[PDB]
């Protein structure tokens, strides 16, 4: 499957693509404002994520640090990134279907649109100013708006027992971005697309 990753932000981002134990395609790349990066994702990929990283410094060997979304200091991510990270999530060719969603479960750093470029399903978007509106206790100094599980590490926010409800913090993310997951047991906002669809992830779509 092809993913086109487009940076419409006025600032540079470092895109990342991983399935948690391996890079997807090259795993990461710098995207200046306006740049597009096309990656190929193997069919059947389960649990892939794409996210943006902000304020990165990397040396010639691809080693460095980012203020949001850092994946163990590598330009080319093999693992998932440190919150806060707005997440495009996907599982492809699962019994004939693709499933896509945007998640705020690991916080929010950059607004995002996640849309198919082939026919047969709709896209999802979280483009509100969550960082500007972020509650004081969730604000991350590096930038971004953390989720409550990251900040407070309780069974309720992290849903560790498999029973948890919405919270004041999850409802904040949900109020600004209803089409993104706001906590682990949120009513799902997954979209079902035809198997082997292609997609575009746009940072700062508005």
């Amino acid at each position: 499957a092809t993913f086109e990753i487009v940076n419409r932000c006025s600032y540079t981002v470092w895109a990342a693509a991983s399935k948690g134990d391996a890079a997807l395609d090259a795993g990461g790349r710098q995207l200046n404002s306006g740049e597009s990066w096309t990656i190929n994702v193997e069919p059947g990929t389960n649990g892939g994520k794409i996210w943006a990283r902000t304020d990165c410094y990397f040396d010639d060997s691809g080693s460095g640090i980012c203020k949001t979304g850092d994946c163990g200091g590598l330009l080319r991510c093999k693992r998932f990134g440190r919150p806060p990270t707005t997440l495009a999530e996907f599982s492809l060719n699962q019994y004939g279907k693709d499933y896509i969603d945007i998640s705020n479960i690991k916080g929010f750093n950059v607004p995002m649109d996640f849309s198919p470029t082939t026919r047969g399903c709709r896209g999802v978007r979280c483009a509100a100013d969550i960082v500007g509106q972020c509650p004081a206790k969730l604000k991350a100094p590096g930038g971004g708006c953390n989720d409550a599980c990251t900040v407070f590490q309780t069974s309720e926010y992290c849903c560790t027992t498999g029973k948890c409800g919405p919270t004041e913090y999850s409802r904040f993310f949900k109020r600004l971005c209803p089409d993104a997951f706001s906590y682990v047991l949120d009513k799902p906002t997954t979209v079902t697309c035809p198997g082997s669809s292609n997609y575009r992830v746009t940072f700062c779509p508005t």
